[PDB]
């Protein structure tokens, strides 16, 4: 087991690193490798294990699998809107806004969301890389996923002293290649029957009952308006050089994604309609035994035949690997250049840079690690990292931006507001019970309180108009008397 796994890793891993720095060593197609990439940043540890565990579980199916879909339409939403106010002003990245309009130093305040949520995702990648590597190798979980994160921040360290498309390559044929003979055990069931009617477990077409459509509604709308703001498709769409270049990259990585959801889809809808008592898995199934996010590698290995499997996965581990690389640098980088130019000053020319990214990257390593190491889901990590930039980011990136109106005060008003609607509001995939208990609340299985009213649109909408409402009335008594103009910190007169 541990030598079989060891040798595909390695041997797969240095094959795409050679094949990326050949590539990177020496037309009507360009467009397409922009795509591809574009959608190779998305894709990786998320997607993949995240949706199959998604589809996987009894109670979620593909009804509630709302990540895929959500995140598509999110690329579409972000080009077609923001593709175009976002060039005539002039923006050379997304964290120049904030820091442009509010003073300079709240951009800093703004994006420790924006760093929790991009740990939130890098704690997802570790997770998944590390269910891939347990799974192939057979050590264990919990030491697999601090291994794996060791060799990606080590990999950071010394990896900056084309790829994504090989990656992506990587993930199509890993795969597309595993799931067109994998439903003939004769323990999977049609794939088309357990959609219906369920023959081993509860339906993976999962069901959405009257009572709960605006839970859907809101945790839709949230994947939707909270995968826009993030740091790397905003970083992708400003350096693209002709103005209809960003919204035809936003569609085809969007098109991309779609078609790269399919493999998993199906991965998981073969993980809930087998019989895990004829394969090599003993009786235990992977529902009643808390490992539902190992589904998608627990499909690939033992549901396939001994020479297709390790390709696929070794294949699909190097692709997660991969991106776990540019998830840490620009979630270190981005904090470093921006918090460390803003605070009061750093020498950037030999020790500011190197020493602040190095403990940067470490500690990052190090939380990302401790995060993804205790909560057993490789979905609530993703999924709470849209969550918390939604909350806080849109509103105020949206206001800043689409219109007219911000000022300071109405952000630091609307950053209260988003926060505390929200910390109050209740977070069940964490041990995080509510504390205002919103019409409609029904208790879960573990014993965390969860609300079917929505609160997270709720608390985006209360942000936009906390910062409308605050803004405009310090417009309205920037004069004289009403608080006399003495008063002046962060201005807005
Ligand atoms: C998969 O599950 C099936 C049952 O759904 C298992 O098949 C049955 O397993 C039992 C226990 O090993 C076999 O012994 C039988 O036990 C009962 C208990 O009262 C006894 O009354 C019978 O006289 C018999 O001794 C049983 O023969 C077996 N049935 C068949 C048709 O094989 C099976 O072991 C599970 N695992 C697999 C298929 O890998
Ligand atoms: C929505 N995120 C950008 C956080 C991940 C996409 O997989």
């Amino acid at each position: 087991f541990h030598v079989e796994g060891l040798i595909a890793i390695i041997v797969f891993y240095l094959l795409i690193l050679l094949v990326g720095i050949w590539a990177a060593w020496r037309r009507d197609i360009g467009l397409l490798v922009g795509g591809f990439t574009m959608t190779a940043t998305w894709v990786g540890g998320g997607y993949i294990n995240g949706t199959a565990e998604a589809v996987y579980v009894p109670g979620y199916g593909l009804a509630w699998a709302q990540a895929p879909i959500g995140y598509s339409l999110s690329l579409i939403l972000g080009g077609l809107f923001f593709a175009k106010p976002m060039r005539s002003k002039g923006y050379v990245t997304m964290l120049d806004p904030f820091q442009q309009i509010y003073g300079k130093r709240m951009g800093g305040l703004l994006f420790i969301p924006a760093l929790m949520g991009e740990m939130f995702w890098a704690a997802a990648i570790f997770s998944a890389l590390g269910a891939t590597i347990s799974v192939i190798i057979d050590v264990d979980m919990h030491i697999s996923v601090i291994i794996s994160a060791l060799i990606a921040t080590l990999y950071t360290l010394v990896g900056g002293l084309y790829t994504d498309v090989v990656q992506l390559f990587c993930i199509f044929v890993g795969l597309w290649i595993s799931v067109p003979f994998a439903l003939s055990h004769p323990a999977v069931a049609d794939i088309g029957f357990t959609a219906v009617h369920a023959k081993y477990q509860k339906p993976w077409l999962g069901t959405v009952d009257s009572s709960e459509v605006y839970s859907w509604l809101d945790s839709f709308l949230l994947l939707m308006l909270g995968g826009i703001p993030w740091q790397a498709y905003f970083q992708r769409v400003l350096s693209s050089s002709s103005a209809t270049y960003a919204q035809v990259l936003s569609f085809l990585a969007a098109f991309g994604c779609l078609v790269m959801a399919i493999p998993a889809i199906l991965i998981g809808a073969i993980g809930a309609s087998t019989d895990w008592n004829q394969t090599a898995y003993g009786l235990p199934d992977p529902k009643t035994t808390e490992e539902a996010d190992m589904i998608l590698p627990i499909v690939l290995q033992y549901l396939c035949p001994v020479y297709i499997s390790f390709f696929g996965l070794g294949a699909v581990s190097a692709a997660v690997m991969s991106s776990a690389d540019s998830s840490i640098l620009s979630a270190s980088s981005m904090f470093a250049r921006n918090i460390y130019q803003l605070s009061f000053r750093q020498n950037a020319s030999d020790k500011e840079i190197v020493w602040v990214m190095r403990i940067t990257v470490f500690v990052f390593g190090a939380s990302a690690t401790a995060m993804a190491l205790l909560t057993k889901t490789v979905y609530g990590l993703w999924y709470l990292s849209s969550d918390l930039v939604y909350i806080v980011i849109f509103p105020q990136l949206l206001c800043v931006l689409f219109v007219k109106g911000t000022n300071t005060y109405g952000a630091v008003a609307g950053y209260v507001s988003g926060l505390f609607l929200r910390i109050t509001g209740g977070e069940p995939y964490l041990y995080l019970q509510p504390l205002i208990f919103y019409p409609g609340y029904y208790p879960d299985d573990n014993g965390i309180y969860n609300q079917k009213f929505p609160f997270k649109t709720l608390a985006m909408v209360t942000s936009f108009l906390t910062n409308i409402c605050i803004s405009y009335l310090a417009k309205y008594l920037f004069e004289s008397g009403t608080l006399p103009p003495k008063l002046d910190v962060f201005d807005a007169v």
